């Protein structure tokens, strides 16, 4: 029926874009940390902003400073604090620049930007077991952003349909920014795996290695998620598996 996989992660699925099937689900239902995964929601709030007249590509805002050292930051290699709000979503996209994902969420919506992820997050139709606690999705106070990987297939697919111009920048293996510096893609399977164009990278010890990848090939497009695999390559490794089922 399904086939029988063996992938690192500990929860994982593929998926048809088209007609929603399930190809391959793997602890489908559980909830898991997604961390970075959560620059999804805050780049689909930022695309319908700059559409709804509400934000423009060209304001500059000043990076907000993180205080967990640990956390990929744009500031930490450019030590530049303003940017175009272009380059924020680059950055928080190619390189999950933590720093960056925040500022967009302070300019949209303040203080109170979790809570317009979330609405979203319900206005879109994710279920209850999805919770967004920070624009980065690093934690807030011991809280975690959590999901299933119905839920993350849900917001990838309406972030792709409703924005389908997010994997010309997702696509892109290196980011040459307005400002000038050269951000890095953290996709390691970008001309890779033919007709791969995303989507987004996570890690943190809680969540492990994470990866949401998208992929079209005949018409067709499948979105698979890999949530807690053990190694960054890892990740990808699995990731491979779930396309060669999702195309079979
Ligand atoms: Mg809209
Ligand atoms: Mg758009
Ligand atoms: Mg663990």
């Amino acid at each position: 029926e399904q086939p029988n996989l063996y992938l690192s992660a500990n929860a994982a699925a593929v998926y048809s874009v088209e007609n929603g099937e399930a190809l391959y689900e793997q602890n489908a239902d559980k909830v898991m940390p997604i961390a970075s995964l959560s620059k999804l929601m805050t780049a689909f709030l930022v695309l319908e902003a700059v559409d709804n007249n509400e934000l423009s590509w060209d304001e500059k805002l000043d990076l907000v400073r993180l205080d967990d050292p640990s956390a990929v930051s744009l500031y930490a290699i450019t030590q530049k604090r303003t940017w175009s709000v272009r380059d924020l979503y680059s950055a928080m996209l190619t390189m999950s620049a933590n720093d960056a994902a925040e500022t967009l969420g302070d300019r949209l919506d303040g203080a109170d930007f979790p809570k317009e992820m979330n609405n979203q997050a319900k206005k879109l139709g994710m279920s209850s077991k999805t919770t967004f606690v920070s624009a980065s999705g690093l934690d807030v106070d011991g809280k975690s952003a959590v999901s299933t990987t119905k839920d993350l297939f849900l917001l990838s697919s309406k972030l792709i349909s409703t924005h389908p111009e997010v994997l010309e920048t997702t696509s892109k293996p290196t980011v040459t920014t307005d400002k000038g510096a050269k951000l890095e893609s953290t996709n390691d399977l970008l001309g890779s795996i033919q007709g791969l164009d995303g989507l987004k990278t996570g890690f943190t010890d809680e969540a492990g290695y994470c990866f949401i990848g998208t992929a079209e090939r005949g018409g067709k497009r499948v979105i698979s998620i890999v949530l807690d695999a053990g190694t960054a390559e890892k990740r990808f490794k699995d990731t491979e598996k779930l396309m060669e089922v999702g195309f079979k």
